[PDB]
């Protein structure tokens, strides 16, 4: 079963098997005196690891490392940082000293500069406008407009239909939205829209926290976005 927020201690990270050659990793931190899950995605790449996201921190982020070298045992050697947030690029700095090639959309390293978050060290181009798509081994990384934050970024993996949806995208246990400071909220349903337009086929949906799901937890979002906007 995938791991719940009551399962795994701060400071230990879980791996689970979504599909071959796919991983969600799953890491539980604190944020304004509760903690909560987090989700990230590895994608083997050939003979290497594609990292999706930090595990929120650098000591999450270094069992993250560890827990990989353990059971999957081939060398993280690029990292893309989803948005700006500590729950994707804190930890960064640990990718770096480990010898990992750390990337982020030019938005996202110049909003986690302003905020004072670790700064990812390569630009992905080709990602500034709602609806760009760009391949990046075994993913696509698709920005499908402001959400969650304005920069955030999904990533899909077409050799399994899997759909990172990151922090854009809530569990459906969830019912309320939290966090929302730096979203857009008039922007988000059809951004959520945009994603059901480009990745119809998508089998697995992995949110930014909680457990996974198919597309119905895009719906299930904007409801809970939309709930937000009429109250
Ligand atoms: C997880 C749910 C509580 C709010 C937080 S804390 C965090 N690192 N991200 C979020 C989010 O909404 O994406
Ligand atoms: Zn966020
Ligand atoms: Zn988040």
């Amino acid at each position: 079963e995938y791991p719940t927020v009551s399962e795994i201690p701060v400071g230990e990270v879980r791996l689970y098997q979504i599909a071959d050659g796919v991983w969600s990793h799953i890491a539980t931190q604190s944020f304004d005196g509760a903690v909560y899950p987090s989700n990230g995605l590895i994608v083997r790449d050939g003979d290497e690891l594609l990292l999706i996201d930090t595990a929120w921190g650098a000591k999450n982020t270094a069992a993250l490392l560890a827990e990989i070298e353990k059971q999957i045992g081939l060398p993280v050697t690029r990292a893309v940082s989803t948005h700006f947030h500590d729950d994707r690029v804190g930890g960064v700095d640990v990718l770096r000293a480990a010898g990992v090639a750390t990337y982020a959309s030019p938005s996202t390293r110049r909003l986690a500069e302003v905020e004072g978050n670790e700064i990812p060290t390569h630009s992905l181009e080709g990602l500034s406008s709602s609806g760009d798509a760009v391949r990046f081994g075994p993913v696509e990384l698709f920005y499908p407009g402001a959400a969650h934050s304005t920069d955030n970024l999904v990533v899909y993996v077409p050799s399994a239909s899997v759909l990172y949806g990151g922090c854009a995208i809530y569990e459906l246990s969830r019912t309320s939205a939290g966090n929302v400071a730096d979203a857009d909220l008039a922007e988000w349903p059809t951004s959520i829209e945009r994603i059901q337009q480009h990745y119809p086929e998508a089998q697995f949906v992995i949110p930014g926290h909680g457990l996974p799901g198919g597309l119905d937890l895009l719906k299930h979002t904007t409801n809970v976005v939309k709930a937000h906007t009429n109250r």
